[PDB]
């Protein structure tokens, strides 16, 4: 279960990675921006799950998601967007792009554990 986690906040990456670890997911690769995330997916097509934010320089998460879904290798990759964009207009926008599960920031460590366990369970 190779996961890639993309967020331009170092503290957010910390919390997500720790939470995944608590759930038994240890094979976690990170990226700070969309460009870097895309390079990593393209070069590590064995990646099983993409977890991404939305707002970030160097390609935003919506564009990343569209690009992933347009690639023949990643038609079925689960995509989890974790973002402060809580408005339903944004939710709809992201689901249409190919996001499968949408988790709205901010959360406590425990709430993130609960919401990720819903999607991924334990490993
Ligand atoms: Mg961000
Ligand atoms: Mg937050």
């Amino acid at each position: 279960m190779k996961l890639l986690v993309v967020d331009d906040s170092s503290t957010m990456r910390r919390i997500i990675k720790n939470t995944l670890s608590r759930l038994g997911y240890e094979d976690v690769l990170e990226a700070e921006h969309g460009v870097e995330a895309w390079e990593k997916l393209d070069a590590n097509a064995d990646t099983k799950v993409l977890i991404t934010d939305w707002n970030m320089p160097e390609m935003n998460g919506l564009d990343l998601v569209k690009k992933v879904r347009s690639d023949s290798r990643f038609k079925e990759i689960p995509i989890i967007m974790i973002t402060t964009e809580g408005g339903k207009a944004e939710v709809i926008t992201a689901l249409k792009a190919g996001v499968n599960n949408y988790i709205v920031k901010p959360f406590t460590p425990q709430v993130l554990k609960e919401k990720l366990e819903v999607v991924l369970g334990t490993n």
